[PDB]
C-alpha cells in the first residue's frame, strides 16, 4: 500500500532571499542578499509505513527529495523566487505516494512579492484620480515624518502619483563629507552609526529604524523580514504596480558627497553603491539626485566649485548607463531623475541641455524663491509670475523654466514644482498700497514643524479665519495670507495656484508637477495637480 500522511510539523513558515539582521545598526551587517532563501521543514508520521522516498513540494513542485527513513525527518532547500507557496511533504514508494495538507509558506523578497497590496482608502480631502494625462504627478515622501509628523506610507494618496519619491537617501561620510547634518541635532552621528566599517561615498539609509524596523500597517509581525517605510513601500508597489518609487539622494543636509564627485575615484564608488543598493531593494525604479547644489550656495558655505557643472552631467551620464545596464539584465525600466534649483544664477552652472539626455525628468523646485531667510526682500515663494508691483522679480517659476529653455531643454523634460507648504514672515511693516510684500520683517513666521516654515494643511485649518486676510495674486498667481495686527505674512500655493501652474504646464507641453511634501498636504493641493493636468476623476 501507498504510504500514511505525514503530518507538517509546526515551525517557521517565514523565510526572506534579503535578510535583515535585527541586532545591526551598520548598514552593512543590517541587510544581506542571499541569491535564494534557505527553507526548512519537518514532518512527523502518526500512522503507517514511511514511504521510501519524501519529498517537499512547492505548489506541487519537488523542492527537495531524499530516502524516508524514519517516521519523522527534515528537509533543507533553497527558494530563489519570492511568493507564498502551498507546501506540501509527500512520502512516496512502489504502490504511490500520499501528500500531507498543504501549509503556506511565506518567501520574502525586496520586491514585496510576499507581500498583500497595501490599498488604502483615501484621507482628508484627496478625491480619486485616474493616472490617464500622460503627465508626471509627483511627490516627495519624508523617511522622518513617521514621528512627530505621523505620516506614514499607508496615508499616501497613491492612487493620484505617478511618481513617489522618498526623500533622503544619504551618502556615507563623516567629517569634511557631510558637515551640514551637523547642524541637525543627532544626525550626523546617526549617519556614522549607519556607515559604519562602509566606504565613503557609498550609499546607506540613515534611519534604518524607520526605514526598516519600526511597526507600520501591513508590517507588523515580529517576523516579518521587512517593516517601517520601505516594507509598506513594496506592500504599495504591489497595490500599484505602475507607480514609480525613486530614492532621492541628497536635499539640504545630506548634499556636501556631491561636491566631491569630481574625483571619479568616488564618483564611480557611488554609481556602483547606487546600482548596489536597486539590486538590494527592487521596489525602488531608478533613482531621483537632489544635490543642493553645483556651485555651492547650498547648506555649507565652504563648498562649491566651478567645475561642479561638468561633474553633474559627468554623474548623470554615468548614472545613466548603470540604470541601462540593470534595465536589460531585469527586463525593467528605470528612470534617472534630479532635483534642481528654479534659479537661473544656479540653473546656468550646469548644461542642462546636455544633461537632459541621460534624464528622464527635471524637478524644477519652483519654491523658495523668497522666505524668512532674507528679512528684507519680501516676494512669492512659489509663484507662476512676477507680480504687479515688481515685474522684474528674479524669481518666478517661469524664469526658471525659461532659463531651461534657453539653453535647450526640451520641454517634456521639466516637471514643475508645487508648494505643499508656506514660507512667512512676522513683525511685516513699513509696506505701501496694502502690500505687505513691500514692506520688511523682524523674523520667521511660527512654523508648524519648523520656524518660517507652515504645513499647506495649517495654512487651510488655522489660517483662513479670524483676523487673516486672504488674497490671490492674479498677476503672479499666487495666493498669500497676512494678518495685520502680528505682521504676520505667509505665502503659499492653493488650489488656484496650483491650477495655473497645472494649466501652464499645458500650453508649454512641459512634463507636469511634482511637491513637496506630501505629508503636508490635507488634499487640495494634489487634487488641484491632478485635476489641472487633465487627469479624469476617478478610479481605474
Ligand atoms: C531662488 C533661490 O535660489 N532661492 C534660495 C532658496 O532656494 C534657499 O532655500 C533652500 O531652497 C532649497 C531648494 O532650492 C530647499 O531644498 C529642496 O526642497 C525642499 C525645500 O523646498 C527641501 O526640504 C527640506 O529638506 C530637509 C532635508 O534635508 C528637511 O530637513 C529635515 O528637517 C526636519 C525638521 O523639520 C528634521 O526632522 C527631524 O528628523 C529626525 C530624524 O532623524 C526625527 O528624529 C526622530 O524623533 C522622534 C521623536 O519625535 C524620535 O522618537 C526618533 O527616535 C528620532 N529619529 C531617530 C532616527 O533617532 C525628528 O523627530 C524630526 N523632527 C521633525 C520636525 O519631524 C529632519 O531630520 C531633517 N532632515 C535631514 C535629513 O536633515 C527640511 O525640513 C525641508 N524643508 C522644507 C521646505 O520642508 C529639500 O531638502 C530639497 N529637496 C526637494 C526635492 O524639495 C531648502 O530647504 C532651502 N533651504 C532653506 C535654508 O530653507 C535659500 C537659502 O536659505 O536661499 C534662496 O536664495
Amino acid at each position: 500500500a501507498a504510504p500514511g500522511k505525514p503530518t507538517i510539523a509546526w515551525g517557521n513558515t517565514k523565510f526572506a532571499i534579503v535578510e535583515v539582521d535585527q541586532a545591526a545598526t551598520a548598514y552593512n551587517n543590517l541587510v544581506k542578499v542571499k541569491n535564494a532563501a534557505d527553507v526548512s521543514v519537518s514532518w512527523n508520521l502518526w500512522n503507517g509505513d514511511t514511504g521510501t522516498t519524501a519529498k517537499v513540494l512547492l505548489n506541487g513542485k519537488e523542492a527537495w527529495s531524499g530516502p524516508s527513513t524514519g517516521s519523522s525527518g527534515t528537509a533543507n532547500f533553497k527558494v530563489n523566487k519570492g511568493g507564498r507557496y502551498q507546501m506540501q511533504v509527500a512520502l512516496c514508494n512502489a504502490d504511490g505516494c500520499t501528500a500531507s495538507d498543504a501549509t503556506e509558506i511565506v518567501v520574502a523578497d525586496t520586491d514585496g512579492s510576499h507581500l498583500a497590496p497595501l490599498k488604502e482608502p483615501l484621507l482628508e480631502k484627496n478625491k480619486p484620480y485616474k493616472q490617464n494625462s500622460g503627465k508626471v504627478v509627483g511627490s516627495y515622501f519624508v523617511e522622518w515624518g513617521v514621528y512627530g509628523r505621523n505620516f506614514t506610507v499607508d496615508k499616501i494618496p497613491a492612487q493620484n502619483l505617478t511618481h513617489l519619491l522618498y526623500g533622503f537617501i544619504p551618502i556615507c561620510g563623516g567629517n569634511g563629507i557631510n558637515d551640514s547634518l551637523k547642524e541637525i541635532e543627532g544626525s550626523f552621528q546617526a549617519l556614522q552609526r549607519s556607515c559604519q566599517g562602509r566606504e565613503d561615498f557609498k550609499v546607506s539609509i540613515h534611519d534604518p529604524f524607520a526605514a526598516l524596523q519600526k511597526a507600520q500597517k501591513g508590517v507588523t509581525a515580529w517576523d516579518d523580514p521587512y517593516k517601517g517605510n520601505f516594507g509598506q513601500l513594496m506592500a504599495l508597489k504591489q497595490a500599484h504596480p505602475d507607480l514609480k518609487i525613486l530614492p532621492s539622494i541628497g536635499g539640504w543636509t545630506l548634499s556636501d558627497p556631491f561636491f566631491f564627485m569630481g574625483d571619479k575615484v568616488k564618483r564611480d564608488r557611488f554609481v556602483g553603491s547606487v546600482k548596489e543598493f536597486l539590486q538590494t531593494w527592487k521596489f525602488f525604479d531608478g533613482v531621483d539626485i537632489d544635490w543642493e547644489f553645483p556651485g555651492g550656495k547650498g547648506a555649507n558655505p565652504n563648498l562649491g566649485s566651478p567645475q561642479d557643472g561638468e561633474t553633474y552631467v559627468l554623474l548623470m551620464k554615468e548614472l545613466r548607463a548603470m540604470l541601462d545596464q540593470l534595465s536589460v539584465e531585469t527586463g525593467r525600466k528605470y528612470e534617472l531623475t534630479s532635483a534642481i534649483s528654479a534659479g537661473k544664477d544656479k540653473i546656468d552652472k550646469v548644461a542642462y541641455n546636455v544633461a537632459q539626455n541621460s534624464m528622464d525628468h527635471i524637478f524644477l523646485m519652483s519654491f523658495d524663491f523668497y522666505g524668512a531667510f532674507d528679512l528684507k526682500n519680501l516676494g512669492h515663494q512659489t509663484a507662476l509670475n512676477a507680480p504687479a508691483w515688481k515685474p522684474d522679480t528674479a524669481y518666478t517659476t517661469v524664469n526658471g523654466v525659461n532659463a531651461l529653455l534657453a539653453q535647450g531643454v526640451k520641454p517634456g523634460k521639466i516637471v514643475v514644482g508645487t508648494a505643499m507648504y508656506g514660507r512667512g514672515w512676522t513683525g511685516v511693516n513699513g509696506y505701501q498700497n496694502n502690500i505687505p510684500f513691500t514692506g520688511t520683517a523682524t523674523g520667521p513666521v511660527k512654523g508648524t514643524w519648523e520656524n518660517g516654515i507652515v504645513d499647506y494643511r495649517q495654512i487651510a485649518g488655522q489660517f483662513m479665519s479670524g483676523e487673516w486676510q486672504y488674497t490671490y495674486d492674479a498677476t503672479a498667481e499666487a495666493p498669500y495670507v497676512f494678518k495685520p495686527s502680528t505682521g504676520d505674512l505667509i505665502t503659499f500655493d492653493d488650489a488656484r495656484s496650483v491650477q495655473a501652474k497645472g494649466k501652464y504646464v499645458l500650453d508649454k507641453q512641459l512634463g507636469g508637477l511634482f511637491s513637496w511634501e506630501i505629508d503636508a498636504d490635507n488634499g487640495d493641493i494634489l487634487n488641484s495637480m491632478n485635476a489641472s493636468l487633465g487627469n479624469s476623476a476617478g478610479v481605474q
